[PDB]
């Protein structure tokens, strides 16, 4: 049964909330954006009014076959009217395509549910500028203190630095980019700009990115993996066994493979600078986790949550422990009485 941080009062519309069957009163289902715990339940048979992005619902018909007639896309950054009630969509500075939401009910309530998002200061001077808002359904994935991560900018200056020096060194070198879902693309479109390469991937991948409205992505990505430098491998197979296996399906064109692995947070982060990062090695193969987060950081989230000034918050992350619900709960507390609202 759907929890109630995903149920929007005084509407018939439900968030991220695909899993749960029909669920009772819901008139329309809204989609943030397209990562898997998220639209976990959609296909081809679902025949409910599905509400998302332009680029989630490209995602919807072409790799989960959802139906045109219940797909409906909202332009951005435009005030619309669902079943009677005024809604915007809002980047959410996530991975492409995902939104927040903004709902202004009929009895003067105004909500925001972030989906997942990664907090910015020019969310400041979208159209949250313009009103109040009562009740912040908040992304808490990162509510922490320890969770400290570099910008995605500097990230993306080590990874372009650290490929450009090695394959200069040795042009017979390859380099590989781990993924299994869409978001950080920057990460191997910036290596492969830097290299005068495109992006080889699978026949699958390709069809992916190719629904993402990317500019100038012809001229960027490829399925033909012998023409490409920068190979784009599922998460899983980037360790040294896989990798080896890799390099021999090449046929003698590679002598080395360097790997990145973006993770979001590890515990690296506590005690060591972007700078400073270092790989995994074995033979000829080097295997760096780079830091290169989509979720706020603690910070982000803080800076965010005391410019909105909530009347009220419901997390949508870590609400499955006491310990976890607590913490959180300790911290918004903490960042009320700092602000003064
Ligand atoms: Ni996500």
């Amino acid at each position: 049964t759907c929890p109630f941080y995903k149920k929007i009062p005084g509407t018939g519309f439900t968030v991220d909330a695909f899993q749960y069957g029909v669920v009772e009163g819901c008139t329309a289902y809204f989609l943030t954006h397209f990562h898997s715990d998220h639209y976990a339940g959609l296909s081809k048979h679902f025949t409910f009014p599905v509400y998302c992005s332009e680029i989630t619902g490209n995602l919807l018909k072409n790799k989960l076959h959802v139906q045109e007639q219940y797909i409906h896309p909202l332009p951005l950054d435009t005030e619309c009217i669902v079943n009677g009630v005024k809604v915007v969509l809002l980047d959410a500075n996530h991975c492409p395509g995902a939104v927040m939401i903004l709902f202004y009910l009929p009895n003067g309530t105004v909500i925001l549910h972030t989906g997942d998002f990664r907090a910015d200061p020019s969310m400041e001077r979208s159209l949250l500028a313009d009103q109040k808002v009562h009740m912040l359904y908040l992304d808490t994935t990162y509510c922490s203190p320890e969770y400290t991560f570099p910008s995605q900018q500097e990230v993306i200056r080590f990874a372009i630095n650290t490929a450009f020096e090695a394959v200069t060194l040795n042009p017979h070198a390859l380099v590989v980019c781990g993924t299994y879902s869409i978001g950080k693309e920057k990460v191997f479109l910036a290596i492969a700009d830097v290299l005068g390469s495109k992006v080889g991937m699978s026949q699958e991948k390709y069809k992916t990115l190719q629904c993402l409205n990317i500019p100038e992505i012809n001229s960027l990505i490829t399925t033909d993996m012998c023409s490409s430098l920068v190979h784009l491998l599922p998460m899983m197979q980037i360790n040294f066994k896989g990798l080896q296996s890799h390099l021999k399906k090449c046929g003698g064109k590679y002598n080395q493979i360097l790997a990145f692995r973006p993770t979001g947070w590890t515990h690296s982060n506590k005690f060591t600078r972007i700078a400073d990062v270092i790989p995994q090695t074995k033979g000829n193969i080097s295997i760096y986790g780079i830091p290169y987060s989509e979720h706020s950081s603690y910070l982000e989230m803080k800076r965010f949550v005391q410019w909105l000034k909530p009347q009220k918050i419901i997390p949508t992350v870590n609400v499955g422990t006491w310990k976890s619900r607590s913490t959180m709960e300790k911290y918004f507390r903490e960042w009320k009485l700092e602000a003064g609202y």
